[PDB]
């Protein structure tokens, strides 16, 4: 039902065979340095190293001239002792383009390349996958779905007129960012909404505010929240789910899978 | 959207704020005697008192002679110490009128009236819900989907000529009975189908085979497996889970109903 792969240079991802993990990095830093320090990547390794054991498919890595000195290390290591495709989560253009360069192969954007337009430019040229995640500076939406299916599309518009090819285009509807506690279960009770756009979908709703909302329970008593949200995004279509607790969520996943039929 | 609420005596169960949790208990026998002693019963009223902490709404309790000695006391105690309907888990007839003597609520047939017909009259009798679950002696399917159907029919025939009421009906797709595992997730993934028969669904998962035959993992470690289940359950309309794992299931359920719009 996808008639292409995902291309990330040296690994390939199939949008059929499975919901692909894609592992938050733990990315504490070092208070007595700038970045690239022994205790930040290796701290960084190990975490990328046990989260390809439990099943991710995917790491990923999260002023300007500062996040470069922090983030850049941790991908030169990852990408030498871990064989998975590495996503750089920024939303800024110079961040992108090192990291990329330091060899990370997808990028994740919080503003749906709204923020920083060149990002864009960035993608193409670098000819990487794109994560466009639905985002505003406001929360004043006149019907939720329909604004922010408008709001995304504003975002593939400027993706595509920078030279992005619509295969390297992915979704995402950006639960946790600016929508109230109950725009965000709207949401959800309406992902599917956001196949019409004919573009994969990557969920990311691992231990936010809503979950803890519903369940008056704190970030790390959202293990069973977030797998609920997991599952209902699986029957709604998602290609990839963004989760901290990659073996409970990659359990999960793959018995979603046998019961959907993927 | 259910017109009507679960009368079950001393405790009534509506059928439209939230997934109703029925918590299996630990029903460990005592060898050295053949029913009614102290670390038995004893054990009994400790886990069930923690499954009515942990968000239970129902408690499961389950030769002939001898499964009064061993299930009567149990009832008795427990209807006495936690406050909450008790279920049956019998298919037999004279089982069932005396747990309902000795305090159980609700009938919770495996066989759905076919193997001890009486039951039915049982249930009419003492005006007691009846959840009934599809079965059979034989794995021989032309049609998977329209033949539980068929087969859940000929029990709602067997319950309503018994005299029991409508109401007092609740159905079970029997999910892990007398099915391959193949069969087990597409019953999975048609679960709404019995909806048509407009009568509440309880499902049953827990722990069983297929969720194993999936993940590869033994009995301890299905809890994510057991919750995914869970989850594509609630969204395909049922109304009842039947689990082990009270606390965890209980937040998905509750995540789920948020989501779902319940």
């Amino acid at each position: 039902k996808w008639d292409y792969d995902l291309r990330c240079g040296e690994y390939t991802l199939n949008l059929n065979e499975k919901t692909l993990i894609m592992g938050i990095l733990n990315v504490t830093p070092d208070s007595f340095s700038d970045g690239g320090s022994y205790n930040e990547v290796d701290a960084a390794v190990r975490h990328a190293k046990e989260m390809r054991d439990e099943g991710a498919h995917i790491i990923d890595i999260g002023s300007v001239e500062e996040e470069i000195k922090r983030v850049v290390p941790m991908i030169q290591a990852v990408s030498k002792e871990v064989k998975l495709p590495i996503s750089i989560d920024t939303y800024k253009a110079e961040v992108a383009k090192q990291a990329i360069e330091a060899g990370a192969h997808i990028i994740n954007d919080i503003w749906g390349a709204k923020a920083e337009p060149k990002i864009a430019e960035v993608a193409a040229h670098y000819d990487v996958p794109i994560i466009l995640m639905h985002n505003r500076d406001n929360m004043n939406y006149r019907n939720l779905m329909a604004d922010m299916i408008a709001d995304l599309y504003d975002s593939i518009k400027i993706a595509k007129d920078a030279g992005v090819r619509d295969e390297n285009i992915i979704l995402n509807p950006g639960i946790g960012f600016a929508k109230t506690p109950e725009q965000n279960l709207e949401a959800m009770r309406n992902l599917e909404q956001l196949n019409v756009l004919g573009y994969p979908v990557l969920l990311g709703t691992s231990r936010k505010s809503f979950i803890g909302h519903v369940l008056d329970l704190p970030v790390e008593e959202r293990l069973e929240g977030t797998g609920a949200t997991v599952c209902l995004g699986i029957e709604k279509g998602c290609e990839f789910v963004r989760v901290h607790d990659v073996k409970e969520m990659s359990r999960m996943a793959k018995m979603m899978d046998a019961m959907i039929g993927k």
